[PDB]
């Protein structure tokens, strides 16, 4: 579980939004497992703007942070999983890490804050939803 908290937004895994979520919708894209609601409180989390491709991520199922190299955001196969078919994923960022299901909404932060959030896993990768092309989540 986990999310981003950014100026009126609230940014989850797709698959793990709430019906207050869907209630409160701003944007939702299945083909990248993200979904954005409205938020009552203002959110202060910073969101990366930027080429980085080493960061940090947080790991539920190790209770621990993990220092990773990762890919750019592109669009991937990922293997059947419990809410999406076997696919391509889009803006999706790969690294060597252990990661189970109920890891998604882990944050991947870097120098410059949140490049995104936990969504694949499996064969000893991790795959991370990329937020830092979502400039409107800066601003309205
Ligand atoms: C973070 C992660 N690690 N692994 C092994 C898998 C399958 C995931 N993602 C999901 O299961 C999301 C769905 N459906
Ligand atoms: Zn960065």
């Amino acid at each position: 579980s986990g999310a981003i908290y950014v100026g009126n937004y609230r940014v989850v895994n797709r698959h793990l939004a709430t019906h207050n979520d869907w209630a409160n919708l701003v944007w939702e894209d299945s083909s990248r497992d993200l979904l954005v609601s409205s938020t009552t409180a203002q959110g202060c989390d910073t969101i990366a703007r930027c080429d980085c491709q080493t960061g940090v991520y947080y790991c539920s199922s190790r209770r621990k942070h993990y220092p990773v190299s990762f890919s750019k955001p592109s669009l991937i196969f990922v293997e059947a999983s419990e809410y999406y078919p076997a696919r391509y994923q889009s803006h999706l960022m790969l690294a060597v890490g252990h990661s189970e299901p109920g890891d998604c909404g882990g944050i991947l932060r870097c120098q410059h804050g949140v490049v995104g959030i936990v969504s694949t896993g499996g064969n000893g990768l991790v795959g991370f939803a990329d937020v830092r092309d979502l400039l409107w989540l800066d601003e309205e």
